[PDB]
């Protein structure tokens, strides 16, 4: 529990920010300007 609910919490923030640039920055706002 002490050192796995942060690394945990690591795995989680690194799995959503890369989400986020692929389909909300890239196929999203630099679709939108590429029109």
């Amino acid at each position: 529990e002490q050192r796995a609910s942060p690394v945990t919490f690591i795995i989680a923030t690194v799995v959503g920010v890369l989400l986020f640039l692929i389909l909300v920055v890239v196929v999203g706002i630099l679709i939108k300007r590429r029109r």
